[PDB]
């Protein structure tokens, strides 16, 4: 099954294989059990020329993965949320894909899981650099989530108190 | 918790993170619910220089777990229990990473799961590099998993042919 072996690959960063796979008819949009795509796996792993290679390829970049929880849920453990490929590319702190996602049109407010955007996630893991750049496509500083969290909420929560004041001030 | 933090600093390949948490009295073999230590992620996410300052500071090189990893999941799949650090680089392809851990003292052939070993994860996920290190340091060939599998047979099943012919002659 290519679709299976195409998703194998992304998640493994075997770009050659990937190239292979979609030059023998492998679906770009592909889907695992819980609706991840390609694109969702090599966004997650860093696999930045793959997913370059998916988006060029017709990649639908604002897949998102079927939902899982209504409680939060944050941990190194997650595999599936509701999320699309740019939640997990701010979740992993992988700039250079956040930026391609976003210059391919992803929602930088897309809701993931308890209603979590982009920026609820990446200011949770610490990424500020991540934070700066969807400030600045215009993600929403009050974005509040199911249980009315914000992204600074987060911040302060997990001891990023550099985030916390850039996004006190925005 | 800092043992929470370090795990995820660790997930996160947040060197800087790893070094201040570790300053302040975090445990280096730190375990998750699953058992899942800083090593096991810095070495599933390809963090090689956070996996040689785990080891350096004292990580059990041969840390059993079962983890939940970010992977794709299908129907159907079988599951292995007790995996290491190098069961996790081995599967992910991180060759770096399996050298140090090599030298580390990790584990070859010998596991919680038996017969569940870092060759057959190598060979499964096409990493022949991986596959030869790994024989350069004694790994069995012949080594059946609980389903009967040899790292031969899951070559094969997935299409590694290279790597298929590789474990036949070396049988």
């Amino acid at each position: 099954d290519l679709g299976k072996k195409l998703l194998e690959a992304a998640w493994q960063g075997q770009d050659d294989e990937v190239r292979i796979l979609m030059a023998n008819g492998a679906d770009v949009n592909a889907q695992d059990k819980f609706g991840t795509t390609p694109l969702h796996l090599a966004a997650d792993m860093g696999h930045l020329e793959i997913v370059e290679v998916l988006l060029k390829t017709g990649a639908d970049v604002n897949a998102a993965a079927t939902g899982h929880y209504f409680q939060p849920y944050f941990s190194h453990s997650v595999s599936y949320f509701g999320e699309t490929p740019l939640h997990l590319a701010a979740e992993m702190g992988h700039l250079e894909i956040v930026e391609v996602l976003l210059k391919a049109g992803a929602d930088v407010n897309a809701f993931a899981d308890l209603g979590h955007t982009p920026l609820h996630l990446a200011a949770q893991w610490g990424h500020l650099e991540i934070v700066e750049v969807l400030l600045k496509h215009g993600a929403d500083v009050n974005a509040q989530d199911k249980f009315g969290k914000t992204p600074f909420d987060l911040a302060i929560d997990n001891g990023n108190e550099d985030i916390a004041e850039v996004l006190q001030k925005a």
